[PDB]
């Protein structure tokens, strides 16, 4: 009945009820997942948020840049899913880059030790996450991360192009590793969605431009998208996670899936 | 199910090898009511798809035949019944004469043999998709079969020029689908023990068939993180019961590689 | 000049604005002796050829017509000279019937009017290579004209079909080339105004050629880096002859974008 | 009568005679250009190398991680070529990756501060040379950087794939940059030739595979490229990147040229 009927899942990166990793967590639960959540600094306004799922899940302190955390999690996750099981899933949705490194900041001023930063967080630490949980995941396990396609140069998202860049790097060297267990690992290259990093990094970011720039985004998307989109709505991108989570993807592995309404093939 | 109450057509069967009898069988375990085409052998297709787990009408479809193009949406609403759509579509359906492949060489293959190839290994992925797009619900999925043609290679040939001209024309039909609700993608299978590869790959080849598939299996399998088992074609066939599903809804004009991950290393 | 001594056979001039005058025109200025080749209309081509900088053989070629194409080394090697042969080879031609273009719907094409297309603009990549070959030296170079069909896009329609097909051919001819030591690539020009641009792809068009053309070129002028100007050829025939040159030896099976970096940008 | 008569241009990267920057400048200097050299750490090797050029130029102390040094290097190119010129085109051939992010050493086990040392040097100095010399380029002019395939993950190049996918990403965004001066960004992605970088860093890290590894990687190529490739033949990639100094790829920019033999484009 459920597409992820009795598989324990990994979630990270919920920060507000928009984050595409709420989405992907209401979504595991209502196709039958059992999860365990990852929260980076605000735990108490993370949990406020969780309490909103349908169903009741364990959350976990986890700052990626944190060794400690990194070299703790497995051994927090086992204890929350009871020794001698496995997880069969994880999610990366995971993303950082400092204010220079966006928007309209001139991309020739954001300082190396912003940029460092953003790579750490959002292309590195998808190997750290890998390395944490691979030996407590099960054959036919599968790892996902979020992508925004950053094969072409583009307004705005500068020095976060070039963390999802080396991000879809990382996932090839991944899935190398994972296949040593029988587990997959894959990207999820979304379209745009409405969520906090979109309003307050990216939009913030933006400035006097934000308004203009953003429909010109969505209206484009839209456009080019075969199918339309929606930038307000986070469930087509939950879904396709899913699908990635489930057995229904078994021969896929180091590539990218893109739920993008189709907007990455076409022109105009 | 995954695809409980989805009416799919499924083209391409010819043996119990076949890509699209694993799609068939799948796609039927997992709730799916079917129409299926075949070209040319009818009695041996109706023989294969019985051994099916439920019954499905077979309905003729030679490809390069405008009649049985401009009948197909009639016949397939006679089988599924007035006021009934298809909700999936599969095209798994290639050719390419002999002299267009393995160790015959290129530039010694004729046009003729050539467009011959391309018209029923790409040109058909627009022309099934002209046919029954008007009787397809909003919501629905049109899936072909590609083979990753994106750098040369042994053997494969022209038949890798087919592949490359049907991932242009997969992009222009998700174009017109999506005007009708309706995704169009393709999945990059790895290689698969089937009659096309026997026959028409082997046939090529030559006195080096055997090796050289044999060397084509090895690699692939190294090279794929997760491994590939030539002789298995059912994680192809979940791969497009995936496509066909509601599971990826936010898809189109894309191609899904189904090849153990070989694509993405070396 | 960077094509001193070279010779090089360039087919597809049909107006003084065919990106194969232009790739003729600046070969000339750089030194190379061409054998040009002309097709259907033979005396209105002679007297567009009239107007490049130097004399040049010119020879009938239609890529449809196999006796052209079994003929045509024996008729190259008598312009150059028996002993001689050729160092480049450039592949400017493309057709695609009214039905594959345009505003015509993309699933009205007949099969007919799609494989002339195709035959005309992917085939005759690897018939010209097959009929040539024998007849280049080593380090030689053939070059094809390509427009970037990796996303769908509109009024290009089934034109972006037979381009995906070109790019294909092209990896296949580096495989035979290599056996020579010739390279073999395609360059992916911007949008230049020529006949083609005017007559096929404008002519598919109806009433919206000129909305549609304005709006590309302004849309891809925007997106490059450096800008892009249609009605100048030059940059692009420029790039042709920096791949008939012995300074890109090591790139084959490949496709070199004279768009000024529009592909590789969004706006 | 040279392909770069009159062109002034700087060229960094040199370390010994087997460099790619080395084989870059000399066949730049016998097309007529007149150089600028830089120089990393061993300045007094580097000047001894740079005396074998067919031509002298001067050479000017570079470390792309010293911020004092980028500060100083237009005010130290213009003191070179002298006041009122500029230059006409730039050629980053620089790199490097600690040992833990290369070879047999497991991908997982190369700490963030080795990987982020890597990238700075590989991938962000390319943006940072062209932050400080665009200033002092004139239209028409040409960034050239050197890249190695990293669209598919493959054995040994662990994560200098990862800040090769990052220096493409940032070669597009500096190509947005350069367009505003008229100038051209491109890389030259060249198959493997044996230098000091080859031996001492991936030899290094391949430990007692290095030589079986680089004679099966050497083989490879060369059947791979359908013209054959040649490891010890630095001069058709030099020739290459002169090809895009000169004036005749003047409509290419935030793009990647293969001189690789051929070999990107095909299977074996
Ligand atoms: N929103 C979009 O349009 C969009 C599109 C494509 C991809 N993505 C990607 O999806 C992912 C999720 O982003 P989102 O849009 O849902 O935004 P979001 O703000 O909801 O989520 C970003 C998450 O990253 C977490 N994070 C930041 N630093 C961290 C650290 N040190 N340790 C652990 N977690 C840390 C934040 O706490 C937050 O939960 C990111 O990788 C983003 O790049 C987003
Ligand atoms: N087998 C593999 O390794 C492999 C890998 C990737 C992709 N593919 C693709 O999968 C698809 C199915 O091939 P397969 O390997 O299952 O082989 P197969 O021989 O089982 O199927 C090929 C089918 O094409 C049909 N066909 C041929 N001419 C036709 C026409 N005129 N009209 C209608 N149908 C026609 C045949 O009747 C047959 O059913 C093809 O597109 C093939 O290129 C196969
Ligand atoms: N104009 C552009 O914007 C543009 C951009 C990128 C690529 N291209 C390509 O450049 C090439 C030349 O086109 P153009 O734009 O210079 O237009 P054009 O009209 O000047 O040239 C097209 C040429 O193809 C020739 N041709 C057609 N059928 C032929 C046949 N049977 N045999 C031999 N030659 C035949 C025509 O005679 C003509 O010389 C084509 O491949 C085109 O697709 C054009
Ligand atoms: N050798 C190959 O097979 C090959 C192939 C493709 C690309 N490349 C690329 O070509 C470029 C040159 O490498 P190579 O193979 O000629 O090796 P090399 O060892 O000759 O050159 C590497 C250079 O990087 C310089 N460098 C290192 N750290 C630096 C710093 N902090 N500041 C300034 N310069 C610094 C070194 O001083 C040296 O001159 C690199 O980007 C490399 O990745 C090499
Ligand atoms: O990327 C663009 N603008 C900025 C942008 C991207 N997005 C989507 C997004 C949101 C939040 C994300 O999460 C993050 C987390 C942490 C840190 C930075 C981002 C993220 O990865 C991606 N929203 N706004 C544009 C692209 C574009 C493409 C085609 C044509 C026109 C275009 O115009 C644009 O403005
Ligand atoms: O493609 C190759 N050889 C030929 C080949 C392809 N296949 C898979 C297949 C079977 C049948 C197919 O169906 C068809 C239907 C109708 C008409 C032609 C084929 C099909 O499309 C694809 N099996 N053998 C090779 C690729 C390769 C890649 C990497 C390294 C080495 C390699 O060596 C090769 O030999
Ligand atoms: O109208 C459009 N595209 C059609 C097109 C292509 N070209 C360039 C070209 C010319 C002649 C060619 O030569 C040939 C020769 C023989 C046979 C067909 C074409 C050729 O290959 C390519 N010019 N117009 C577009 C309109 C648009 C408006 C706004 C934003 C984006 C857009 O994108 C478009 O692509
Ligand atoms: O990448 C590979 N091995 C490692 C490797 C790369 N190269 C070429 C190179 C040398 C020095 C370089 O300069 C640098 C500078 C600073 C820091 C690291 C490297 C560089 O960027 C690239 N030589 N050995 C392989 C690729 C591969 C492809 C196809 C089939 C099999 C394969 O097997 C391999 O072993
Ligand atoms: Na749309
Ligand atoms: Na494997
Ligand atoms: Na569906
Ligand atoms: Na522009
Ligand atoms: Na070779």
């Amino acid at each position: 009945t459920g597409l992820l009927d009795g598989k324990r899942i990994l979630v990270s990166g919920i920060i507000t009820d928009s984050s595409i990793a709420f989405h992907i967590a209401r979504v595991a639960q209502e196709q039958g997942a059992q999860l365990v959540l990852t929260g980076f600094d605000r735990l108490r306004l993370i949990q406020r948020i969780t309490d909103r799922l349908p169903a009741k899940a364990p959350l976990l302190e986890l700052d990626v840049q944190n060794e400690e955390h990194l070299a703790s999690l497995a051994g927090r996750v086992t204890e929350a899913i009871g020794a001698g099981n496995k997880l069969d899933g994880v999610v990366h949705s995971i993303g950082f880059m400092p204010q220079t490194g966006m928007g309209i900041n001139p991309f020739f001023d954001a300082p190396y030790a912003d940029v460092s930063k953003g790579i750490h967080i959002s292309a590195y630490s998808y190997a750290s996450m890998a390395k944490a949980l691979l030996p407590i995941m099960n054959p036919g396990g599968s790892i996902v991360g979020m992508d925004f396609d950053p094969s072409r140069a583009m307004p705005a998202y500068n020095w976060m192009t070039v963390a999802k860049s080396a991000l879809e790097s990382v996932n090839r060297f991944v899935a190398r590793e994972a296949g040593k267990y029988g587990v997959r690992s894959n990207l999820v290259a979304a379209g745009p969605i409405r969520t906090l990093a979109m309003s307050a990094i990216v939009g913030g970011a933006l400035g006097e431009e934000a308004g203009a720039q953003i429909q010109l985004l969505e209206e484009g998307w839209d456009q080019r998208a075969p199918i339309g989109w929606n930038m307000k709505d986070a469930t087509p991108v939950a879904k396709t996670v899913c699908a990635l989570l489930s057995d229904w993807l078994p021969a896929t592995t180091g590539d990218i899936i893109y739920a993008d309404g189709g907007a990455h093939t076409q022109l105009l």
